[PDB]
């Protein structure tokens, strides 16, 4: 998919969220939801598995949760920014709400069939190959492999 | 096939659906059960209205209530849900590698997630439980807008 004028802004917010969660002792993966028109931020968040003993609050899920209850149409013209290629669960959330565009920081440390499934389902996908993200996630995996495995049900 | 804990699981899921309904939320409940000894790892229901949650669907709530667990634990369980899973809940079943998904009914709602689960090598069982069907249909008839919100419409 083509780039958008809000991509740089969206990925920066996501990385900051991932840095936040990192400081808090959790999995360094952040994200944010933004309106494709005015570039407003509907919400932002990061993985809360460790911060809340959560088995479902991945970075993408936490972000949607932080946006609060919304009318369906609201999701239809937004872009979900995530520092890491979405897992099947997070992919499903994007597809269910109809979020048409997903911008991914990197898919080197992790990638599920979800990235391709989104495209197959009529969703636009962009991989930025952000080195800050890749480097941060790379570190977490090497230093806490078992915690990472658990985050992806392995 | 036919797991021996299916009546147990679906009944608990239904109880959860009633509880949630009594709390004023979307009447959809579930539970996760260990296939070997029938242990109930967790149970829950939709918490959209009870917690102003956009992600806590019945299935997601149930997984959340099971708490953090070793990935292998999910590998031999059955997820019970009173309503056919939406793409998001479908994605959660697949991510954790939960092998079976027993469904109360898919008359009031059905997403592409049902067939996708099969495409991904999961077992799908639709029991067509009228108690779940009636309850869910009642909610849809009384609060249509609230229903569409839950499925992003
Ligand atoms: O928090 C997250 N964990 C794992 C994968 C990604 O979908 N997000
Ligand atoms: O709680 C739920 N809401 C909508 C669909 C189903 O996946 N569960
Ligand atoms: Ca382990
Ligand atoms: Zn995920
Ligand atoms: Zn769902």
């Amino acid at each position: 998919g083509m780039a958008s004028k809000w991509d740089q802004k969206g990925m920066d917010i996501a990385y900051e969220e991932a840095l936040l969660g990192y400081k808090e002792g959790g999995v360094p993966i952040g994200g944010c939801l933004i309106n494709n028109k005015d570039g407003s931020v509907l919400g932002r968040g990061h993985n809360m598995r460790f911060q809340k003993g959560s088995a479902t609050l991945h970075g993408e899920i936490s972000t949607l949760e932080n946006c609060g209850r919304l009318e369906g149409k609201v999701y239809k013209d937004t872009t979900l920014y995530t520092t890491l290629s979405p897992c099947e669960m997070c992919t499903g959330a994007i597809i269910m709400y109809g979020i048409p565009r997903c911008v991914i920081g990197e898919n080197v440390n992790f990638k599920s069939k979800g990235e391709k499934y989104l495209q197959t389902r009529g969703h636009e996908v962009v991989v930025v190959d952000d080195e800050r993200c890749k480097k941060l996630m790379k570190q977490f995996i090497d230093e806490r492999p078992q915690d990472w495995f658990e985050d992806i049900g392995e």
